[PDB]
């Protein structure tokens, strides 16, 4: 029943997404810098736009690092090698406006802010992610894959979904019913046909993506929807660092309170302790202890431990929001500094995680779940 | 049943804000020529530097330089002491400007939120709007020269102590606050810490959710003498929490400053906002939080979604059948309505863009 029901939209974008180009090689930075000096302190904006990489931040590293090599490298990965394309790593202007300095209990390292940290999770996916942005990485991710393997080979990197989900409530969790909406622009060469293009997008790229069972005759398809796309990646838009902060994370679903990742090493607490708080949340809902849940954990400055903890479960636990607090405190240790050393968060793991969101992969640390006691 | 929530603001000379009301003042002066401007403008402040990127189809003829360094004047930053100055810093730019109803396609695609609270008069949550008073207090008592030791970037952070009550939010009491703000090498910190809870706390936070058990963190790194853009680098854009509750409700993910009308990232967001408070003024909610969606090219919202956290008798697939029925959610009707043509966004580009009431998306639309 109509009565009954509600929908939920969220949203993702490829690696030649301008915004997301500057979250990758400001990873891409800090990596580089994390594989000489594990210490590096890194705080390193990139902007691109026609023709132009600059990087612009401060660092603190005793490594020596090729910017030419790091940035021309990660626009060759992402597929920019022709001003047929709109850029080419071979001959974009790279400007390094970086200031680096050298250097002069890691458990007792206070919080640098007072401030808010959420973590989320949801059992109606695998990865204990909303469907909507799940739907919404995978598709960016398949277009990719299809780009490089070379069976879509009109495809450039450029590209943006969104993708708006029909649920019910089931006492506080969250139950997809079917796929109401799918959004896909992506960056194209000049040859091919706004039809071949769509049917592409369909039978290629949505139906290899989304589980037949939630798509229907009354599904809504945007399928390049305002036409042709020739132009795209830092021509078509100025693009940042921190500009996908919600693609980066849950999609609009739980809260966020304020901080970008990419380009920040791990003694920035609104990464690590980001991470942390998925952690809590996966293994909360991994655990079976709740279907759904929201994990707010609170810092003051310059105090290592949490100074509150919230657990909000929607209803969908038979344990009160007490009981699991003290679940949470006897299996983790929030404090920053040990968050780094058991999430394992000096090596350089950063740029895997500037595209494609950084929840609900299992090939990150904190989203391995741990066996509750 | 009670938790702990913070919120965050940053002054004007924080260099993330700065680009923001640099991007800002760049829409401004093109809307003041060609009300019909297109707009992306992102800036990009570290030492020494602006520059602006982005892509502008307009009619105006807007002197670049003149704009950034008043607006750098503006904000404050006028000496090499400081940090910055208008006068002397480096202005570089990479736009690139062409020559140019109802149905008019949203500029791309995207997701929106808007939230209200019965809290406060202003259905903000507590938590931000006092850490954006704390900072325009700042910048009044700046500007004044009654605190004439003062410079232009700051950070506060409020904590509050929260009751819920079936849904709704209770402030109880101001727990922390946290005030840093950028000084002279005059002022003595003893002075500056007595000035700030005086002068600035004491005016801004009602007493009664002060006691003698709140935390006051004034000066907490101690010295900032030097801020703004120098050994720092700021951009536009992030500060979009900051810009709008602090925490609270959610977020799409767009930003605000240096995007026109048709950036549904912007007007979508500011309709969302009037829908949110509309409902809360209008008695049908305590708290309400809003999405829209959009795709590039389409001009009707592609979904529309209300959450009432409970605090409605009515259903809230009732509250959207009232929502549908009062608003038009298509960007070119939202520009008519919100009257997004005028050159107002400079002033939005600090302190919220939502809560105070000179806006016309903080207006209550009375519905049916
Ligand atoms: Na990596």
């Amino acid at each position: 029943i109509e009565e009954g029901t509600f929908l939920f939209t969220s949203e993702s974008v490829g690696e030649g997404h301008p915004d997301k180009i500057c979250d990758q090689i400001s990873d891409a930075v800090l990596d580089a810098h994390l594989q000489q000096d594990p210490d590096a302190k890194v705080a390193c904006e990139t902007v691109a736009k026609t023709g132009m990489i600059l990087l612009a931040g401060e660092i603190t590293s005793r490594a020596a690092v090729d910017y030419q090599k790091v940035v021309r490298e990660a626009v060759k990965h992402i597929g920019y090698d022709d001003s047929s394309k709109g850029f080419d790593y071979k001959t974009c202007n790279v400007l390094v406006a970086l200031e680096q300095q050298s250097p002069d209990n890691e458990e007792d390292i206070g919080a640098g802010d007072q401030g808010l940290m959420f973590g989320y999770a949801t059992d109606e996916t695998e990865e204990c992610m909303p469907l909507t942005i799940v739907l919404a990485h995978k598709l960016n991710a398949k277009l990719a894959e299809l780009r490089r393997n070379g069976t879509l080979p009109w495809l450039r990197p450029d590209s943006k979904t969104q993708v708006t989900v029909q649920y019910m409530q089931d006492r506080g969790a969250v139950l997809p019913i079917r796929v109401h909406t799918i959004v896909i622009s992506v960056q194209h060469d000049e040859e091919v046909c706004l039809d071949e293009m769509r049917d592409a997008l369909k039978e290629k790229v949505i139906k290899a993506v989304v589980p037949a069972k939630y798509l229907d005759e009354d599904t809504i398809y945007h399928l390049q929807p305002s036409g042709r796309f020739v132009i795209g990646g830092p021509q078509g838009d100025a693009g940042l660092t921190g500009r996908k902060i919600i693609v980066d994370t849950y999609g609009g679903w739980g809260a966020h309170g304020g901080g970008a990742f990419s380009g920040k090493d791990y003694t920035k607490v609104d990464r690590s302790a980001a991470y942390a708080a998925r952690w809590v949340a996966k293994s909360l809902v991994k655990g079976g202890l709740c279907r759904r849940v929201l994990v707010q954990v609170s810092y003051a400055i310059g105090v290592s431990h949490p100074l509150s903890i919230s657990i909000f479960h929607y209803g969908t636990s038979q344990k009160s929001e007490r009981e699991l607090l003290e679940i949470v405190k006897k299996n983790f240790d929030l404090r920053p500094g040990v968050i780094v050393r058991d999430l394992d968060l000096k090596k350089p793991i950063y740029q895997r995680t500037a595209a494609y969101g950084h929840f609900g992969r299992d090939s990150f640390p904190w989203e391995v779940p741990k066996k509750l006691k």
